[PDB]
């Protein structure tokens, strides 16, 4: 369903990004997955190979103006034009607002929201020239719902959806779609961090009565990347097991 | 010639209003994904034409008569399905009508027929199928809404009330049934090239394109792809959601 | 005050939220016609308004009946005057899991809570259009946006109310009539109680008067640029 | 001196309104003042701060005009310290200051992206952090953030503004969850298209097209946003928190 397309997936070394990279690969995409370190990029390349997926690893820091512009320029001139871009990379730095350090606020906004500008800007010319593209941004239920101790993360993740909607309006006439996928609580390193009794508490808020799997997010992203999703744009697709319904 | 099993292999799926338009495309897509597909029409001739369409496309299933506005018709048809093909584990509530008018000009029948066909049908169909899904510990209910539910539209207070009600229904039922691994979701199309949109005045359809970032009406196949995805186990963690499929005409 | 000279019609005004809405519009200077299903309720409305120094009347009204509404409003508009503020608040619940739900439980909630909007709105729009001013305010529920197990009928009706609100707002805006919804959370009208409060950031149930204050504001000239809105009044239980 | 008026809904509350020198923030400062608040309004220039002071005085409102740049960590720190040391502890805070730097994303310069997020979104962290301890000690507060219909709707040419304004709502909801137990509400108001300098800058052809999208068939007035903010600041809205109230003439309905 994606044969002949190049996909770029940011944050593909583990968790949701890794499942996304493998799923797009399963669909026939050549996959460029990113990590913040050389060894991470090397491991991505090997993991894709181990799964029979063609592609490469890329060292990328989406919080850095230079790391994005320079690395994307290189790939587009020398290797090829990504027509599917999944902005998956993201971090949390939680604290009540009165206890939150300046770096905790700015690092989350800069990594999780400003990254969308850096990546999208680097890839849009190729998509507009091809008259085809998919930009898929990984948001969070916390964007719609809010969560105490996460004003920075809620701000960035809600901002991600606003970005999604406005860009979908700019590029729709060139058959590029822009969508968000907002996971609920998914079994990854990010969630394994939370204290035990808080995870037991989260389950009581979820109608399906379980955490989600990274593969479940990846399936949804794989669908949006496909031709069958061509009339879906500016949407946020919640994948949260019923934790939040809007 | 033994093909590979597809994502819905062997599941019995019921699609209301599969005689034409979005419902027909949904029926064919679920059939492509390996479901046994029962599609319905409001007349015997429509039911026969569904059976012919399924066979021409190599889909196992049946065409049946169903009027979702009628308690007696839902009961009779669902009894027949349970007896002759089995209990549906995928149900797509697609049947719907419009009876447009400004509220001050609206006739009682225009209000009540739209609420009764588009909203009360969700109670009739879901009540009939839920016990089978709960016993199987798996199910998919997918309700076809409309952008008009979220956005509103002049001349469509009846339709907007019904289609927004469909989303409230979807969210509440998702909460009742999640613990049995049944998901309940809505898909809200924008403006799709079907008989329904082709009914609107020419000048209105052209003004419509200017509001849609993609610059075109959607195709029925584009809604059907989304529904086929939600029916699969790839969408098992999606419940109580409304997925807009409107070409960016409305973003929420 | 801000509503002096206007007639307001408030359905379901015999207690709770509807009563508080009636009193608030009254305190703002409206002449208030509050409705009830029974003679006892209608007489209670009249007495309560009087006791609070509000001018108005009680009216027997069955919002589920095409005839009761159409006739009873035609009467008011020909003898008492023209309601320019209309609050649709009359509402019922019939709770049950969908698999256990009886036909009457589904249909009575949709007919009373949703179809009533059509009956009342149809009856009052001519007077508002002539006046070139109006307020229609529909009382929904957090259950509309959030869903609740055991209340598929109520959630359908109350979400339907918001869709009706937005579509009607589009129809009538050119005449300076606004149409809005207010969605209360859990309002004060002992183990599951502490569980419920844990879902509410403010940590308390709402007061009926807190809903009425929001309705009062939407009714005023200050809310003239608000239309097609749903205002949640739920202590942060649900955020949209 | 001999005339005593009735106390109003915000009587004696210290309020801070960022960007009160014109437009919506000016209307808001005057509305809060009419409601009995002591009003501190801010501008980015000494001239604008003087204009605020004079507008308040002409309207018989007690308060002050001050210079504040909400994009600057140092300006926010020093101004909020000055306010606490000599004016009062703001219990009502309206984050109204905001800008646009429009361009298609492919033509957008880095400074246009960053200035909009930094002015319109990062300002919420700067201001809220500076005022919360005062509200938590009083066990009462109101934070009211001025968003935009563009946050929910999106708009071509405004990816930066849409991201900032949608982020503002996410911030609102999360902060409302944190502070609710101290009876501090946090809400957003999302104007549509209001007759101010920001909208008057759009070309005439684009403004006339806008009117075709608005059911009420007119732009809103700054005073119409101010009335809504003044209500949310009152105890009449004590049970509303984490809400976004759209004030857009029906242009966008969510
Ligand atoms: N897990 C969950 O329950 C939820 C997750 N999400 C969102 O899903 C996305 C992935 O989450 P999850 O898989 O849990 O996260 P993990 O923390 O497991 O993985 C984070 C990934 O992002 C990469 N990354 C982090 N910072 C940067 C950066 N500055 N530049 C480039 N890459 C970076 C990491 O690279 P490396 O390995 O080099 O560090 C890694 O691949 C995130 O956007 C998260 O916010 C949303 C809702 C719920
Ligand atoms: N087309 C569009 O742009 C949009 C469509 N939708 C929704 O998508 C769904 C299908 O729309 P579309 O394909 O355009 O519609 P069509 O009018 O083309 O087809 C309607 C289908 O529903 C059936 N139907 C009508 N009334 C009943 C009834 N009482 N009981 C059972 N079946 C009935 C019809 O059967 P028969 O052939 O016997 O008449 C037909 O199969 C509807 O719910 C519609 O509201 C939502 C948004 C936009
Ligand atoms: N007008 C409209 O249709 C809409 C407006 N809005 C939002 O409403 C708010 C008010 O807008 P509006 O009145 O139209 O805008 P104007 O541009 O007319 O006024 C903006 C105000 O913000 C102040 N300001 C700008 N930058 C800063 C800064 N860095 N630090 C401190 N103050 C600053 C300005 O100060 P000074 O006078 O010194 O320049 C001015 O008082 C903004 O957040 C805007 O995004 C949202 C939707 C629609």
């Amino acid at each position: 369903s994606l044969q002949g397309k190049v996909a770029l997936v940011t944050g593909a070394s583990r968790g949701i990004g890794q499942a996304i990279a493998l799923e797009l690969g399963r669909l026939g995409a050549v996959v460029i997955g990113t990590a913040t370190s050389a060894s991470g990029a090397e491991k991505i390349a090997e993991t894709l190979k181990a799964n029979g997926v063609e592609g490469a690893g890329l060292v990328l820091d989406v919080s850095s103006d230079e790391s994005v512009a320079a690395t994307l320029e290189h790939i587009q001139q020398h290797l090829g034009q990504p027509l599917i871009v999944v902005n998956n990379a993201g971090i949390t730095r939680d604290n009540l607002l009165v206890r939150m350090k300046d770096d905790e606020w700015f690092d989350v906004v800069n990594t999780n929201l400003n990254s969308l500008y850096r990546l999208s800007k680097a890839v849009l010319r190729g998509m507009t020239k091809a008259r085809w593209g998919r930009i898929i941004n990984i948001g969070s239920v916390v964007g719609a719902m809010g969560n105490a101790g996460q004003t920075n993360y809620a701000a960035a993740k809600a901002g991600l959806e606003g970005f999604t909607r406005a860009l979908a309006r700019e590029v729709g006439s060139r058959a590029i779609t822009v969508n968000a996928v907002a996971p609920g609580f998914i079994d990854t390193d990010m969630t394994r961090e939370l204290p035990e009794a808080q995870r037991e508490a989260l389950l009581g808020q979820i109608p399906l009565g379980r955490l989600g799997q990274a593969e479940e997010i990846a399936k949804v992203v794989g669908f949006l990347a496909s031709d069958g999703a061509a009339y879906v744009t500016g949407a946020t697709v919640p994948v949260n097991g019923g934790m939040y319904m809007s």
